[PDB]
């Protein structure tokens, strides 16, 4: 019980700047292609703006996801056990020892 509401407790800070990333960046990108559409930049520079910001930004959403959900199991995971069941992530290991 208890455990879990701290589970999605964490997943809290997961989705929190799990936002406040690819929200943040890719808005960054919506500031490359809107000033450099101010004066009259080519297509082409634009798309670029567009879709290396892209890399930054699914990048981020990735970034937090990944990671975050990775997380999520490794609670999963950690949500199950018995004796006998090997131990080989390490990290985790402790991570829900600790």
């Amino acid at each position: 019980s208890t455990l879990e509401a701290e589970m999605a407790v964490e997943r809290k800070a997961v989705e929190d700047q799990r936002d406040g990333e690819l929200e943040a960046r890719a808005q960054k990108l919506e500031a490359d292609l809107a000033e450099l559409e101010a004066e009259g930049a080519k297509a082409d520079a634009r798309r670029k703006v567009r879709d290396g910001g892209e890399r930054e930004m699914r990048q981020i959403r990735d970034r937090a996801q990944r990671e975050l959900d990775r997380l999520e199991d490794i609670w999963s995971t950690f949500t199950k056990l018995a004796p006998k069941q090997l131990i080989v992530d390490e990290n985790l290991y402790r991570e829900l020892v600790d």
